[PDB]
């Protein structure tokens, strides 16, 4: 199967704490598909750097980040070492995700976080569709009963 349940001790902690630093259900559906934890201590920049670096919950790249958030408006590809704040400040990391994706809208903002820059020249390939279809069930699964919104249970999709 391509998609189930797992339990993972903290998780409700991390619901509750995204659901009350401005995140939504929606900001946890695509933060439960980025990391197993809901957290930022995969390696730094995911292991990769400059416009590539992934930070925050969500692991965001720096390309989306210095086009279209407010807290990066402007930067340059070499100052990429500036999203690591979002490591530790949820509230921002939230707020940057969700301004993401008012300047680029859904369609695109899905595109360029999966896909970086070059997923803006083409934002509906089969794996751009796949990770938004992938979001969408997770997003379902924890609207279906409000005990998911803080328990320990994650809803994994292999995408
Ligand atoms: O413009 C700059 C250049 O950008 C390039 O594009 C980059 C882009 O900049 C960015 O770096 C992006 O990064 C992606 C990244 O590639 C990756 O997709 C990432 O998404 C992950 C996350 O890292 C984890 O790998 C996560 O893993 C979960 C699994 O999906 C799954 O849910 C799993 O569940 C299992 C379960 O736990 C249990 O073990 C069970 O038994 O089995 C299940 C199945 O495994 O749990 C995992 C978590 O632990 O998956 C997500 C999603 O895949 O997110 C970022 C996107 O934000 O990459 C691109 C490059 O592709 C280019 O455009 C370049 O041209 C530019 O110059």
């Amino acid at each position: 199967a391509d998609r189930g349940t797992e339990t993972v001790p903290g998780l409700g902690q991390r619901k509750q704490q995204i659901l009350n630093s401005g995140g939504g259900v929606w900001d946890l559906a695509i933060a439960m598909l980025e990391t197993k934890n809901l957290g930022t201590d995969y390696v730094y920049g995911d292991g990769k750097t400059y416009d590539s670096a992934n930070f925050g919950i969500f692991k965001q790249n720096w390309f989306m980040l210095r086009t279209s958030t407010s807290q990066f408006k402007g930067q340059t590809t070499n100052q990429w070492n500036n999203g690591a704040v979002l490591n530790s400040n949820l509230q921002q990391d939230i707020k940057a995700r969700q301004e993401s994706q008012n300047y680029y809208g859904p369609d695109k903002w899905f595109a360029g976080h999966r896909n970086g820059e070059s997923g803006l020249s083409n934002p509906y390939t089969q794996d751009i569709t796949n990770y938004k279809d992938a979001v969408n069930w997770i997003h379902d699964q924890l609207a279906s009963d409000p005990k998911y919104l803080s328990d320990d249970t994650r809803f994994w999709v292999d995408v």
